């Protein structure tokens, strides 16, 4: 009987749930643990209400392949106590000394969402193709209906578009290596569209043929899918050269071979499956023994490869493997269990709502075709339930700059897959609000289906197929009761909507210090805002995203000099490729406090300034949003020496600067900022103009933006206050301000022209 190693978990590994650190949100109990030091090993897990683990009362899950785990029944309500250790197989025994105990909390409140055993998910899989989206029943059944009505669910506007302008292009060639294979933007970028344009031939084709009972579009697709089935699997388009390319050439195939099933010769049939197993074996080895994401589970591609990849192709290939089988499992025991990283179950997406798009965008796909397949339904899982407020509150229809984190569309109108996504869980939720979100944002974006962020990624014709095939069609309702503030504090977001519904109203604020610092899509921009009101976009995210790896990327947009932030002593938060120190250049969401007309929002961005600067002890920002109609920012910075204090906002225009003050006004609305009180004494106000440092090709014939800089010369202590008022320009605003300092605390008394008052009390230290 071996020792069992419980290794302590790191900042960048998964940890042990569940603990009286981390109650589980669902019932039955989401189950990870670190692996034991023998890599090829399986588990027991027990569970129990009885502290003593005795016989009736302990729940045993034997033979347990990973080291996370979701049971296929929920648990009655009460206390309860769990451990694990290694199970040898054969002997049909525990053989080491079980885990620490640990203890967790069910309730009746907990969303009842069990994972049905593999048994289950195994015997309710369907064994004929197809099995992507519609089965054969559900294939002859739709056939039926489209006889009756070409208009069926759209089916002729699918048709029109998505599937017609097929048959007239020649079929696509396999794309070349980058000249001296050094990656470039440009080429990478083409060779993914060439790929999904390759989804999108062989997936509809065969799709109309099959729908339609037509010969010559089973053909059309047969001979797109065996020329891409010829394409070298170490060439060029390898999961190795590029995986954005490599994943979208296994979809393709997946969907070619599932759906072009019968309609192949037995050597064809032969020939994809020997080219899809292969290159499905790249990812899933990636994935699992690579980067193995259920130990390290920060790796974008890796986990969003699950979804967009391991699903459709495991799918695909089932009974013609037991290495597919095993994929399998583990792809939806992860969704199930350990999905996402990026995410808790309050709905926000750490990566940014851009991320967001994509990362829902494949999972949707997933989430679908898991349903379809197996009848497990993902979209029950709170998470899920909940992630739909999380565009509707940080890309309102109308924001182009109100966010933060990698953005594809940086500058544009939210993007038509935010909308499409959100209706998915319309679909789901029966959320009017959402089916709101989607109408609105569907209308203002109609026409940019073509950008290279939405055809590279998703044919929009597919998804509503999908979509009106399989779910019901809510009704939009006014997000006029939509309460103003959301916090996503699982990720250190907090936001405030004002009058969605109005474009001369309309305000987007959105607050961010997060406990994910500036790993992955995120920057370092703890303590950061951004703040869009009055219909129009007033402090920005700055910047475009020209390329990944880019001078704008790497040197403005990661980096805090980008963001509406301080700096200290010139210094902003790391925010270079290692994402150790990313994941420990961290902030979070102190308090949020909510009364009517006075939302207090506290940030602590201490470790995040800490990283790059050791004179730095302690970083706090204070936003307060006062009577629904301005804002007062409050800075407080304590060193171990002088450091000078430098306070940023970005703007599309030009601002003007006062002696402490500036002012911006965009085409319909400007705001104002006063710093009113500073202890460390009156700042010198400089307007910047342009992307200092940053390549002047990499934005060429686009609008440079500007900012403010605010410099508090040097001190130990800073505590730094200022007012922000937003207006429509067509009714300028103003508030006047009073300081009552003498005393214990320095007080700030502020008033309208209407003599409503706002009172803020400050202490000396923090
Ligand atoms: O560049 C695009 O055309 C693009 C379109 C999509 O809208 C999406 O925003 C896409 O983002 C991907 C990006 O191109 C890179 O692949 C990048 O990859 C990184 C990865 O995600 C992770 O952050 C890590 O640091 O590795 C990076 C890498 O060098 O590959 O992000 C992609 C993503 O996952 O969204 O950009």
């Amino acid at each position: 009987q071996t020792l069992l190693d419980e290794p302590r978990p790191g900042s960048l590994t998964i940890g042990y749930e569940p603990s009286e650190e981390a109650q589980p949100t669902e019932n039955p109990p989401r189950f990870s643990w670190l692996p034991d030091i023998d890599d090829g090993a399986r588990y027991v897990l027990r569970i129990s209400t009885d502290p003593g683990f005795t016989d009736k009362k302990t729940l045993v899950f034997e033979d347990l392949a990973w080291n996370f785990f979701t049971p296929d029944e929920a648990l009655p309500d009460g206390h309860y106590h769990w451990c694990y250790a290694l199970w040898d197989q054969k002997s049909a025994t525990a053989h080491s000394n079980w885990s620490t105990v640990r203890s967790f909390e069910i309730s009746e409140a907990l969303p009842k969402t069990p994972l049905p055993g593999r048994s289950a998910r195994h015997a309710a899989a369907q064994t004929s193709h197809p099995r992507l989206w519609l089965n054969s029943e559900q294939l002859s059944a739709f056939a039926d209906a489209v006889a009756k009505d070409p208009n069926h669910c759209g089916w002729a506007e699918f048709y029109e578009k998505s599937v017609e302008p097929w048959l007239e292009r020649p079929v696509m060639p396999e794309p070349q290596p980058y000249p001296n294979n050094t990656r470039v933007a440009t080429l990478w970028r083409q060779m993914y569209i060439d790929c999904q344009e390759v989804i999108y031939a062989i997936r509809h084709l065969a799709i109309a043929g099959r729908v339609l009972g037509r010969d010559d579009l089973l053909d059309a697709s047969r001979k797109w899918l065996l020329a891409v089935a010829a394409w070298d699997t170490k060439g060029a388009t390898s999961r190795a050269y590029n995986d954005e390319a490599g994943f979208r050439v296994v979809v393709a195939l997946a969907w070619g071979y599932d759906w072009l099933y019968d309609h192949l010769s037995e050597d064809e049939r032969r020939t994809v499956r020997s080219v899809l197993l292969e290159r499905t074996r790249e990812v899933a080895d990636h994935v699992i023994a690579h980067a193995r994401i259920h130990v390290f589970p920060y790796d974008s591609h890796a986990v969003r490869s699950l979804s967009a990849v391991l699903t459709p192709a495991c799918i695909a290939l089932q009974g013609e493997s037991d290495e597919a089988g095993e994929w399998l499992d583990y792809t939806v025991e992860f969704l199930a269990t350990l999905y996402s990283p990026w995410a808790g179950t309050d709905g926000g997406w750490a990566e940014g709502p851009h991320y967001w798009m994509t990362g829902m965008a494949y999972l949707i796909e997933a989430a679908n075709l898991i349903r379809s397949y197996i009848g497990y339904d993902l979209y029950q899982r709170p998470f899920f339930q909940n992630t739909g407020r999380f565009p509707l509150y940080t890309k309102a229809p109308g924001t182009r700059r109100a966010n933060f984190g990698d953005d594809s569309t940086l500058g544009d109108l939210p993007g038509l897959k935010l909308g499409y996504n959100v209706r998915q869980f319309a679909g789901v939720t029966g959320n009017g609000h959402y089916q709101w979100y989607f109408d609105h944002i569907k209308a203002d974006a109609t026409g940019t289906e073509m950008a290279f962020y939405n055809y590279g990624w998703w044919d929009l014709n597919f998804d509503d197929l999908v979509y009106r095939h399989d779910y019901p069609q809510v009704e939009a309702v006014s997000p006029a009761d939509l309460p103003a503030l959301a916090v996503f504090d699982d990720i250190g977001w907090a936001t405030i909507q004002k009058d969605m519904e109005d474009p001369d109203r309309h305000l987007q604020f959105v607050f961010k210090s997060s406990p994910y610092g500036s790993l992955s899509a995120s920057h370092g921009d703890q303590n950061a805002f951004v703040l869009y009101a009055h219909g129009e976009d007033l402090a920005i995210q700055s910047g475009y995203y020209v390329a990944f790896n880019s001078q704008m990327h790497l040197n403005w947009r990661r980096q805090t000099r980008s963001k509406n932030a301080v700096l200290i002593g010139g210094k902003g938060q790391y925010a270079e490729k290692d994402k150790a120190l990313a994941r420990r250049a961290a902030g979070r969401i102190v308090s949020v406090e909510e009364q009517p007309g006075h939302v207090r929002i506290v940030g602590d961005a201490t470790a995040a300034y800490q990283v790059a600067n050791p004179l730095v002890q302690k970083v706090l920002r204070e936003t307060h949003f006062v009577n629904d109609s301005y804002f007062v920012i409050v800075d407080e910075v304590e060193c171990s020496e002088p450091q000078e204090l430098q306070w940023l906002c970005h703007t599309l225009g030009a601002p003007q600067t006062g002696r402490s003050s500036f002012r911006y006004n965009g085409r319909k609305a400007g705001f104002y900022g006063q710093f009113v009180y500073s202890s460390g004494g009156t700042p010198q106000i400089s307007a910047v103009e342009g992307f200092p440092d940053i390549d002047p090709k990499e934005f060429e014939g686009l609008d440079i933006h500007h900012h403010v800089c605010a410099t508090v010369p040097a001190a130990t202590r800073h505590r730094l206050v200022t007012l922000l008022v937003p207006y429509s320009l067509k009714e300028p605003k103003r508030i006047f301000s009073f300081i009552d300092d003498q005393g214990f605390s320095t007080d700030i008394y502020f008033s309208d022209v209407d003599d409503e008052r706002f009172k803020l009390s400050l202490p000396k230290q923090f």
